[PDB]
DNA sequence: CTGTATCTT
DNA sequence: AAAGATAACAG
């Protein structure tokens, strides 16, 4: 029992021993001695503790961390009660309303229900400067999530992928656009939410293309 | 009014 | 690479 959940241990032990992935543990570590770093050491994995890697059916792919205190946990746009929904969760909220006829805000801004149902909640940088967006950037961290992408696009069928911004969307060369499916807009972010992100539908339009693939459809409500 | 990306140089 | 411009709205 630990940091990174059984199946997906499984599936990247092998980026354990690479160079990159040393000197990019060595940097976080020195990071953590002279700043805040979010998420805390247990919870910058907590995307892999949330259903088994071959259990996946969609990813949200973000940017990096929350940069403010305690709001970061390791599941991308999350925040674990009490703790309030960030601006970009509201903005997502406020999409899944209009989007979705049945949702209404759950009241917290803990997504583990959308995680155990199979969506993978990633962010293309896993730690964070506090304070400083996107600071942990070209460290290594992109190296490492590719790699999960990677896995699941040669390793699954009829994934739903959601890149969620500039940075995520780096990811679209890696996935297989006939085998998986790839929605690309705006980081919902309050400045740039009014990029395409309101108005995506990107929710229900994941239901539809999952239906057609004859995979269950994610209950967006169950949180 | 301040804090929460994206494009350009 | 890093910083200026630009931008849109809830607390």
């Amino acid at each position: 029992m630990e940091f990174f959940g059984e199946s997906w241990k499984k599936h990247l032990s092998g980026e354990f021993g690479k160079p990159y992935f040393i000197k990019l543990m060595g940097f976080v570590a020195e990071e953590r001695k002279h700043y805040t770093v979010y998420p805390p050491p247990h919870q910058v994995f907590t995307w892999t503790q949330m259903c088994d890697i071959k259990d996946v059916k969609v990813v949200i792919l973000g940017q990096d961390p929350y940069h403010g205190p305690n709001q970061a946990h390791g599941l991308c746009f999350s925040v674990q009660r009490p703790v309030p929904p960030p601006p970009s969760l509201e903005n997502i909220y406020k999409e899944l309303s209009t989007d979705i006829e049945d949702f209404v805000h759950p009241g917290h801004g803990d997504l583990s229900g959308w995680a155990k149902q199979g969506v993978l909640l990633l962010n293309a940088v896993l730690t964070v400067r506090a304070h400083q967006a996107n600071s942990h950037k070209e460290r290594g961290w992109e190296q490492f999530t590719d790699a999960v992408v990677s896995w699941l696009n040669q390793n699954s069928n009829g994934l739903v992928f959601l890149l969620w911004g500039s940075y995520a969307q780096k990811k679209g060369s890696a996935i297989d656009r006939k085998r998986h499916h790839v929605l690309q807009t705006a980081h919902p972010s309050p400045a740039s939410v009014y990029r395409g992100f309101f108005g995506c539908r990107h929710f229900s339009k994941t239901n539809e293309l999952l239906q057609k693939s004859g995979k269950k459809p994610i209950d967006w409500k169950e949180l």
